[PDB]
Formats: C-alpha cells, sequence, structure tokens
C-alpha cells in the first residue's frame, strides 16, 4: 500500500463500460467493485481506492449515484481520475510455521481469533477485520474454502491486505454477496 496519490487514464471498452462500481463514504467516494478484464482492472484500479478527482473535478462531497452518472457522461476517449491508494486498508507480512500455519481463524472473510506464538500474533494481526487481498491478489466474495486454499499454495511468505469490518461493511453494503463471488476481479494483475 503507497503512501501516494497517483493519476490513472482509462477507455470505455467496446460496450461504453470501464468495469467500476462506486461508493460515498465519509464524504469521499471508494472503488466497491472492479470487473474482471475491464479497463479499470487493467489501469490497475482496487477494491477500497479512493476516486479524488474525474477529469480533474473534485469527488468530495459526491453521492455514489452522482459518481456513476459522471462517468457515463464521461467523453469516452480518455478519462483521468486521481486515485489514493487503498486508505482504509493495511498489508501485513506473515510467514507459514513448518506445519503451513501462519495463524488465525477468519468466517465469512473476517478474521476472528489470532492463535497464541504464531506468525500472526507475532506481527500483531487484528480480529473484527475483513480479508481484502492475499499476495495482491483481490478474494473478496470468494468462499472461505478458496480462501484457505490461496493461503495454502502460497509460499512461506503470505502478505495479507485486511480493513476494519465497520468500514468493509460500510462499502460493500447494497452490493448483493453474488455479484462479489461472480463479477468482483479476482484475476492476478496482467504485465
Amino acid at each position: 500500500i503507497k503512501q501516494g496519490i497517483r493519476e490513472v487514464i482509462l477507455c470505455k471498452d467496446q460496450d461504453g463500460k470501464i468495469g467500476l462500481r462506486l461508493k460515498s463514504i465519509d464524504n469521499g467516494i471508494f472503488v466497491q467493485l472492479v470487473q474482471a478484464n475491464s479497463p479499470a482492472s487493467l489501469v490497475g484500479l482496487r477494491f477500497g481506492d479512493q476516486v479524488l478527482q474525474i477529469n480533474g473535478e473534485n469527488c468530495a462531497g459526491w453521492s455514489s449515484d452522482k459518481a456513476h452518472k459522471v462517468l457515463k457522461q464521461a467523453f469516452g476517449e480518455k478519462i483521468t481520475m486521481t486515485i489514493r491508494d487503498r486508505p482504509f486498508e493495511r498489508t501485513i507480512t506473515m510467514h507459514k510455521d513448518s506445519t503451513g500455519h501462519v495463524g488465525f481463524i477468519f468466517k465469512n472473510g473476517k478474521i476472528t481469533s489470532i492463535v497464541k506464538d504464531s506468525s500472526a500474533a507475532r506481527n500483531g494481526l487484528l480480529t473484527e477485520h475483513n480479508i481484502c487481498e492475499i499476495n495482491g491478489q483481490n478474494v473478496i466474495g470468494l468462499k472461505d474454502s478458496q480462501i484457505a486454499d490461496i493461503l495454502s499454495t502460497s509460499g512461506t511468505v503470505v502478505t495479507i491486505t485486511i480493513m476494519p469490518a465497520f468500514i468493509f461493511e460500510h462499502i460493500i453494503k447494497r452490493m448483493a454477496p453474488s455479484i462479489m463471488k461472480s463479477l468482483m476481479d479476482h484475476t492476478i494483475p496482467e504485465v
């Protein structure tokens, strides 16, 4: 996670789509959903990113509705956005023990207990935090079993990006969890 504001330039696809759902949080605009194989995923937008501006207009105070409208009326060719990198999230680096364990329990993507004398304890992983990413891969909406799977088939070094559950629950509010499973970009990025 960067402490950084970056510029991205987006191009609407054949269908007029960019692959993004946005949400009003604390008078800012945040990425709720990035669609697989979209302009939004290709330029590298992520769940939890803050949209500071669209085409040089400040997003401060916008409704979710107005952000979606502004995008719909954009002139196709080139949409500029100013992005602050996942500001509600932190990344924790942990190392599996020889039993392949980092040292926590989670339910519905939420960390619920840290196991004594584990890598997760030593690194101060918190409970009541949703798992957003594992090793740079979005896992939001994946079954718990697929999250376990991704942690199994990772190397011994495990990076997990987390979000306080209260913030997470505010962002995905009014997104049916099957769009989350189905349409949230879970791909490793392209180069």
